[PDB]
């Protein structure tokens, strides 16, 4: 069996956080080293039991404005982009996102004759896109995409909520250019 125990709408990163970085103007696109700080994580989004098998698919709705090392650079503003990862609970298990389609972000696992849970995580990193002198960039609260649980091996979601959404909290980038 499966049931939904998380939240439908989830914020990514601290609200109106400020991030500073320094980069050479010739080093673009530039990814801010924010670690897993601009993210969301919850080990308990679905409760599963009795042989239920489940994985996760992720979808980013932001426009693809570029590509970096095999993953999409999603657009926020003309000057700021975003790299995105979605996956199982541990941030380290995040899957690099590309495109705007539902992608497998967690191969899945099957619970046995007991009850457990299925979680998820999302983290992103800001990207400076255009050459410019030192400047401050502001990013508005913006919807990013979603993550859906995906039953397999004959398991079924039935009427259970399968999808949750993620909204990027506003932030400011204090960009120093050398
Ligand atoms: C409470 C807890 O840790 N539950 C985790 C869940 O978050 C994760 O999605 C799943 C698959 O790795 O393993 C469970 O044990
Ligand atoms: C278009 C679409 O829904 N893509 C799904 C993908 O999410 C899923 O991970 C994969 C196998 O699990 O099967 C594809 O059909």
């Amino acid at each position: 069996a499966v049931s939904f125990i998380g939240s439908t709408e989830n914020d990514v990163g601290p609200s109106q956080g400020s991030y500073s970085s320094t980069h050479a103007m010739d080093n673009l696109p530039f990814v801010y080293n924010t670690g897993y700080n601009i993210g969301y994580q919850n080990a308990n989004v679905w409760r599963i039991s009795g042989g239920f098998c489940v994985g996760l698919d992720g979808k980013v709705d932001l426009p693809v404005v570029g590509s970096l090392d095999g993953q999409s650079i999603y657009g926020l503003t003309e000057e700021v982009g975003l790299l995105i990862w979605m996956g199982d609970t541990n941030y380290s298990r995040g899957t690099a996102m590309s495109g705007n389609s539902w992608e497998n972000v967690f191969s899945g696992w099957c619970v046995g004759n007991y009850v457990s849970t299925q979680g998820l995580s999302v983290h992103v990193r800001p990207v400076i896109l255009k050459r410019n002198s030192s400047a401050q960039y502001s990013v508005q609260k913006t919807s990013i995409g979603s993550i859906r649980m995906r039953p397999y091996n004959g398991s079924s979601a039935g009427s259970v909520q399968t999808t949750v959404n993620f909204s990027l909290n506003p932030f400011t980038l204090n960009d120093t250019v050398t």
